[PDB]
């Protein structure tokens, strides 16, 4: 009986922060149910688990078969191999197994993702590793042809854009989420039909903020990247928002707020705040329309 106003085109429940446990150390019980009660209080309506190799679809598999009963939130989830991770295509039996569980769990999939190429992280796959990885992945559309893309880029898009056309990807919906580059790449990416995701990391500059106000409405969607990415003090788009909570210490932990640095779910109002204020939308017209864009796009009827 909640409002249906958000989706979450990509939050990071699997991360290690969500089970309580921040760089090795137990914090604080898996609060997950909290994290899903304050999305619901903020009228998130579906949040798409991102998942980006087998241990995280894993993860996220159970997630949803142990909080789905606990919430109205539609918890679902991607299946790929993250171009990081790309090297674990290499273990023999690792993409059967995958594949395996991908079909076993066919309902809760929503998306090809997360994959790409990412040219500032090779030091686990490289660039060949990456390129020969995402290649390999191409047996998803293949055998889920009506799946739409979450695709990762970073400092590859010339690279990406090619191996779309090359796998036949062109012509498919999809998205490049947690956008980041030039003008030029925005209208590159909008012209191989594609939509744009923005998270935090997207809103961090001025020179960020005049490219994202730039982004047709009926080709946007938001996202939280969560526990990464939230708007810093720091931050360019931060001008916008009025009086944001930053929560408490990881050691003054409170059920009932904020962890600090770890960002939500419910954190995704802060992107529509700022969005719809750089591209002088009204607020609710824009939240209106995105949620139409991510549900056309990732759950459509």
């Amino acid at each position: 009986s909640m409002a249906q106003q958000f989706i979450d085109i990509g939050a990071n429940l699997t991360d290690d922060n969500y089970f309580g446990n921040y760089h090795g150390k137990h914090y604080h019980e898996e609060d997950i149910d909290v994290v899903l009660q304050r999305a619901e209080r903020n009228g998130l309506s579906h949040i798409i688990i991102t998942s980006g190799c087998l241990n995280d679809f894993k993860k996220a598999i159970e997630i949803i078969n142990k909080y789905q009963n606990l919430t109205n939130i539609k918890l679902v989830t991607t299946i790929g191999v993250h171009p990081t991770r790309t090297n674990e295509l290499k273990q023999e039996g690792y993409l059967d197994e995958l594949l395996l569980l991908c079909e076993k769990n066919i309902d809760k999939v929503v998306a090809i993702g997360e994959i790409g190429l990412d040219y500032e992280r090779l030091q686990f796959s490289d660039k060949e590793t990456q390129l020969s990885g995402y290649r390999t992945l191409s047996i998803l559309h293949q055998k889920y042809p009506y799946l739409p893309f979450f695709f990762h880029c970073r400092k590859s898009w010339s690279d990406l854009c090619q191996l779309n056309k090359e796998l036949g990807y062109n012509g498919c919906k999809g998205v490049v989420h947690c956008f980041d580059g030039t003008e030029e790449e925005m209208n590159q990416i909008l012209n191989e039909g594609w939509d744009i995701g923005v998270t935090g990391n997207s809103l961090q500059s001025i020179e960020l903020l005049n490219v994202m106000k730039q982004i047709p409405i009926e080709r946007l969607h938001i996202e939280t990247d969560c526990p990464y990415c939230g708007i810093k003090k720091t931050s360019a788009g931060f001008k916008y928002l009025k009086e944001k909570d930053f929560g408490v210490k990881v050691e003054k932990y409170q059920r009932n707020k904020y962890v600090q640095r770890r960002n939500e779910p419910s954190n995704i109002i802060d992107i529509a705040i700022i969005m719809s204020s750089i591209k002088h939308i009204s607020l609710f017209e824009f939240v209106n329309k995105v949620y139409s864009n991510s549900m056309n796009m990732y759950f459509p009827t």
